[PDB]
């Protein structure tokens, strides 16, 4: 896919950084894996993603991560190697799950400008 149709909210370093969970929680929602640190509470969180776009919409997610204001990664949506292929509907469903999980822990959750434009929001 052309560079103009590849969205990169995250830097190479942000994509590849290991991250940590004091109290890990995992949910497989269709062909996507959702993970959260249940110990993270009372924070403002931003969802950021790297993904292709076509016809004005998200096409294929590479990776989405949840960042605190301090820039710590506290959550993730990742495609599963065992299920190649997902749709924007799968992605939206996963985003709903991650947002629900983080908000249950009294966090306030925002999504990036590009995620809002290409996937999240009616």
């Amino acid at each position: 896919t052309p560079a103009s149709r590849y969205i990169t909210d995250m830097t190479i370093e942000e994509l590849s950084r290991d991250w940590f969970m004091l109290m890990p929680k995992q949910k497989v929602e269709g062909p996507l894996c959702i993970r959260i640190d249940q110990a993270i509470m009372d924070k403002n969180i931003m969802l950021k993603a790297n993904f292709s776009v076509i016809f004005d919409r998200l096409e294929t997610l590479i990776l989405l991560r949840a960042f605190t204001e301090e820039g710590a990664i506290v959550g993730e949506i990742s495609p599963l190697p065992s299920f190649p292929g997902h749709t924007i509907e799968d992605v939206k469903n996963a985003i709903g799950v991650l947002i629900g999980g983080l908000e249950a822990n009294d966090n306030t959750v925002r999504v990036s400008k590009t995620l809002q434009r290409f996937a999240w929001g009616s």
